[PDB]
């Protein structure tokens, strides 16, 4: 098994405030789930070569997509932001494989990734455990 | 918009007991968003004629989905049990969609549904507001 | 250290429905601090000789306390039911000590206890592991 | 009657991650209760008078207190860091009354309150509606 255990940071008030609004697990290595813990968030996974999305909406609206998982033992992490309403996370996971729009970025194997959203959001991800099947990662907004 | 809020009871603790291991959102409709407030849960929809999925996990393993949503302006519900760890929310959700197979269950616009997982759990899904935008439903594990 | 996890069943939904509105810890035994894990709620406690209280709220308006703890290395518990609003869980925690009104309850070191309500709400603790230092319990409304 | 609702905000990873593990509410003004929804903690206090304390430990073993409430119809807070584990917040929220040594910070009627902990953690409670029955403030820890 791998897991992926996410910390979230939210730095700015004036970019208001995100909560969860969907979490997806994508079917490869025997799929996984989603799970939390003292504010924490897992991802538990059942072998290499799948992942899962987080989308959040912020208090002002605005909607993003976290997208952690492993990819030939490795980490990969995308955010992709300015969603539209009907792009849900289920819409989006699958985009990382099938040959889709996405899969160049779980094929990158990033430790960290950084994007502003076009209302000028900020959004990390950064690996703290970089290797190995217990993975830790600190998701910042600002 | 409509809304369909959910309250979970779990009457049995021989059955184990059942926590959230994914969420999602069919794309239809302008999609829809997943929140939580005083220990109940809300799918917010963008219109009629999509829905979500909750997945749950027991801690004896056990996993199943609970489908809820809106068709042609009424609610309707579906339970999956006896699901494999790669048959995720994300492989769900869809199904009830494209002529997939588990359409037909949708086109009921049930109030009610019950079953028995091949494990001995029992699911159902009880409608208490039916009717309207901002409706309500019990979901009960025993 | 001692630690006792709680399951929450609600079973009826007749009873309307249950949420936390507040949380305490005792402060002896060098105090202690509660947790949530995948739907499950944990105290930990720096020894034996103290304890936390768990109040709800039903959202038909009802308020109840459930008290864990462990005295003289023997898990205890207590719900009292048909509080008024200003019969906090800071008021009840230390009622059980200092030769308050719940100590004697403290002092039966329960491992099970039921009990119903003005408004008809049964209640249950249960402890499914009733010795040790990893304490677990079963709180079921009914 | 009154409400304060707060959103967290988690800046800087480098003071670890904190998590809520104790909500009290003071027994005047008729009492309160905390709740949760969309992320965010609010709470509902029967009237001016009376106030409650979220403590929150860090993933590095730090405790510390925030409070928050209405005195003579005006909003305050507190920050109290540097806290031992027999410190819960069931000592501290009693210590605003009754002649205990921090009523004259509850007198004080703070909008806003900066403190930096012994360990270096900065603490900040700022409300963003500071007037009225529906205070909002956002608790940030940096
Ligand atoms: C070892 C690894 O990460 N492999 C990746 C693939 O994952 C495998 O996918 C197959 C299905 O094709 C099956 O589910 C296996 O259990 C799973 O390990 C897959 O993610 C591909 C996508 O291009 O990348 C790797 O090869
Ligand atoms: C009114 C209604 O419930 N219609 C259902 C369909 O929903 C529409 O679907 C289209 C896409 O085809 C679009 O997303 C609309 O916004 C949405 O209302 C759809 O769910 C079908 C599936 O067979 O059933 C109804 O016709
Ligand atoms: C061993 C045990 O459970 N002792 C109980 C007491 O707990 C002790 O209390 C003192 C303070 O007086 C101190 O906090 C110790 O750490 C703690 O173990 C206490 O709960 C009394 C209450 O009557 O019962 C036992 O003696
Ligand atoms: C109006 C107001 O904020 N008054 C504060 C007091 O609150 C009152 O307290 C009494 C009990 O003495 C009772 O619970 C009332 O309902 C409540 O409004 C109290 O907090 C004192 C503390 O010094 O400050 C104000 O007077």
């Amino acid at each position: 098994t791998y897991s992926i255990t996410l910390r979230v940071f939210q730095r700015n008030p004036g970019r208001g405030f995100f909560s969860i609004v969907e979490k997806t697990v994508f079917h490869y290595a025997n799929g996984g789930t989603w799970s939390e813990a003292k504010g924490t968030h897992t991802l538990t996974m059942g072998g290499s070569g799948t992942s899962g999305v987080l989308r959040f909406m912020s208090d002002k609206g605005e909607l993003i997509t976290v997208a952690v998982g492993v990819h030939n033992y490795k980490r990969w992490c995308d955010v992709v932001t300015g969603l539209k309403p009907e792009e849900t996370a289920l819409v989006i996971n699958p985009q990382y494989y099938n040959n889709g729009p996405r899969a160049y970025t779980r094929e990158k194997q990033l430790a960290e990734y950084n994007v502003t959203s076009v209302v000028g959001t900020r959004f990390e991800v950064k690996y703290t455990v970089v290797e190995g099947n217990n993975l830790e990662a600190n998701v910042i907004f600002s």
